[PDB]
């Protein structure tokens, strides 16, 4: 089975995934100086005030926050979007050193860990179908590097002991992810795909400028979460982060100058 490690890592997925090669895959390095600004980028619409988290789950690959999208209670809209999208989970990626753990870089730098909320097309009925659109999915990016505390991660931290292990999962009811926004909702967007496999190129990328500050205690408690399943030889949860895939002549866009 696909992982992190030495012999089933980033490196061999093309064997099960041939798609691991493909035209726009994701992530990518953020060249600031060839990114293009485009003026006619709309701004960006997060209305999050509705939103409904449901579990927490470690998956053996990382731990993920479900969100009910039975309807349009959290939605994300405008910048390069045409349509609704509705939140259905968030993911987070990290490293086994405060200098690693993003999966995009941005001019090469690496940060300590990476949060992706992922949204589906409302068009396409469910998220089974939106992944094998072209513009099925919009996965908004935000860094993380360590700094200061960030209160609204708190609640996330403190309930990933009862997690610890592969399959394992918890109610986790009003979250609100709004308190995991920067201030700035600046971005760079391009076509790529999805991290982990299927790595399906269903996604259009938005990547916030700004990261958000969590402090290094806060983090220190990602990396005790468990790869294997309960009873089994412990493999810590660090380094769940693919490297950054060539371009390949596709350009990424900028909402500011
Ligand atoms: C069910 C679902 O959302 N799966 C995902 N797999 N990889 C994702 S990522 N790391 O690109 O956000 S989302
Ligand atoms: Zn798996
Ligand atoms: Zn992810």
């Amino acid at each position: 089975h696909w992982g992190y490690g030495k012999h089933n890592g980033p490196e061999h997925w093309h064997k099960d995934f041939p798609i691991a090669k493909g035209e726009r895959q994701s992530p990518v390095d953020i060249d600031t100086h060839t990114a293009k600004y485009d003026p006619s980028l709309k701004p960006l619409s997060v209305s999050y005030d509705q939103a409904t988290s449901l579990r927490i789950l470690n998956n053996g690959h990382a731990f993920n926050v479900e969100f009910d999208d039975s309807q349009d209670k959290a939605v994300l809209k405008g910048g390069p979007l045409d349509g609704t999208y509705r939140l259905i989970q968030f993911n987070f990626h990290w490293g086994s050193l405060d200098g690693q753990g993003s999966e995009h870089t941005v001019d090469k730098k690496k940060y300590a860990a990476e949060l992706h909320l992922v949204h589906w097309n409302t068009k396409y009925g469910d998220f089974g179908k939106a992944v094998q659109q072209p513009d099925g999915l919009a996965v908004l990016g935000i860094f993380l590097k360590v700094g200061s505390a960030k209160p609204g991660l708190q609640k996330v931290v403190d309930v990933l002991d009862s997690i610890k292990t592969k399959g394992k999962s918890a109610d986790f009811t009003n979250f609100d992810p709004r308190g995991l926004l920067p201030e700035s909702l600046d971005y760079w967007t391009y076509p790529g795909s999805l991290t982990t496999p299927p790595l399906l190129e269903c996604v259009t990328w938005i990547v916030l400028k700004e990261p958000i500050s969590v402090s290094s205690e806060q983090v220190l408690k990602f990396r005790k979460l468990n790869f294997n399943g309960e009873g089994e030889p412990e493999e810590l949860m660090v380094d769940n982060w693919r490297p950054a895939q060539p371009l390949k002549n596709r350009q990424i866009k900028a909402s500011f100058k």
